[PDB]
């Protein structure tokens, strides 16, 4: 069950650059998940200690939550917004392929990644 270290949130010695992508995914994505009511087992990495899931980082080789996005966002770890859409992608589908179908966690993830695409139906286009 030991914890891998958390992932990166920053990049010393990348630009400083937005994109209206970036900003979206911010400012309209990410505040509307990290809000909701379901949003609180995807706000920090799984602790498989704390949870006593002795395989869940032997199943999921690429962990991803909800703080890490916002904190690489906040620091403008992402040099593109599909880099960020695929760590969102990623957090969902850990979700779904170590838990069992109608477990409350999954459920909720549903709800997420329900808001999730209607936001992404409206991304902005590149520019
Ligand atoms: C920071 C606080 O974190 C928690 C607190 C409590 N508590 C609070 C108080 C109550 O009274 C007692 C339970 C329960 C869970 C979490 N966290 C958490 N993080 C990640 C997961 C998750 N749960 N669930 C539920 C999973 C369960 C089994 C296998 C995988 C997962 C999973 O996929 N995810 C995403």
């Amino acid at each position: 069950s030991m914890n891998p270290p958390p992932p990166e949130t920053s990049n010393p010695n990348k630009p400083k650059r937005q994109t209206n992508q970036l900003q979206y995914l911010l400012r309209v994505v990410l505040k509307t998940l990290w809000k909701h009511q379901f949003a609180w087992p995807f706000q920090q990495p799984v602790d498989a200690v704390k949870l006593n899931l002795p395989d869940y980082y032997k199943i999921i080789k690429t962990p991803m939550d909800m703080g890490t996005i916002k904190k690489r966002l906040e620091n403008n770890y992402y040099w593109n917004a599909q880099e960020c859409i695929q760590d969102f992608n990623t957090m969902f589908t850990n979700c779904y392929i170590y838990n069992k179908p109608g477990d409350d966690i999954v459920l909720m993830a549903e709800a997420l990644e329900k808001l999730f695409l209607q936001k992404i139906n409206e991304l902005p286009t590149e520019e």
